[PDB]
């Protein structure tokens, strides 16, 4: 599913993302926008370590979800990676939270570092009433 | 699916394309028309570099989507090029938004520049009530 901007913000806010471990709703919006285009079906293979990023947050098969294809893997979210390719994003929300409870926080995602960090991101929630 | 002209103008307008990065609805229409004749199933293989342009916007598998058969690929929309052949263009629109956020914007499609840039394109939207 391709969420609409304000529809995703309200969905993420309903599930407690706004302010989570310090992270504003807008920064989650920005991450998802550059990771997937708000598309729960996005995917991206990584040839360096033969892992794959899954879903609306591009969560990686090495450390966070099991896809049965990735060497040296752990399943820190205890999820089939295919659970992160589903129209319902409750599971993906739970796994993004689990990712950011580690020390480096939202810095886990490179694209967030390059596209969102230290940048104005109000554009993501302006006019959504959240 | 081959869109009818206004059908596509309403669809693209509903998916937020009017004014996106300053790109008019009319210009997106002119891009779709010269890329694929509004045909969601259009594909163009290039035996030169073995890449393929997909769907209604003819997005290329070397830079933007993964079709698992193009050398030197980077999948910047984190998307299967199959998603660019759907009747539902929601994945395609989201990927086209990612394309024009690069520094060249819409100028990425050489056809748009040969056929649309600096030209009158009001005829693509008028009568469509958009
Ligand atoms: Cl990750
Ligand atoms: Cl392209
Ligand atoms: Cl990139
Ligand atoms: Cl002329
Ligand atoms: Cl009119
Ligand atoms: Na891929
Ligand atoms: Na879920
Ligand atoms: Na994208
Ligand atoms: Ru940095
Ligand atoms: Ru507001």
């Amino acid at each position: 599913k391709v969420f609409e901007r304000c529809e995703l913000a309200r969905t993420l806010k309903r599930l407690g993302m706004d302010g989570y471990r310090g992270i504003s709703l807008a920064n989650w919006m920005c991450l998802a926008k550059w990771e997937s285009g708000y598309n729960t079906r996005a995917t991206n293979y990584n040839a360096g370590d033969r892992s794959t990023d899954y879903g609306i947050f591009q969560i990686n098969s090495r450390y966070w979800c099991n896809d049965g294809k990735t060497p040296g893997a752990v399943n820190a979210c205890h999820l089939s990676c295919s659970a992160l390719l589903q129209d319902n994003i409750a599971d993906a929300v739970a796994c993004a939270k689990r990712v950011v409870r580690d020390p480096q926080g939202i810095r886990a995602w490179v694209a967030w570092r390059n596209r969102c960090q230290n940048r104005d991101v109000r554009q993501y929630v302006q006019g959504c009433g959240v």
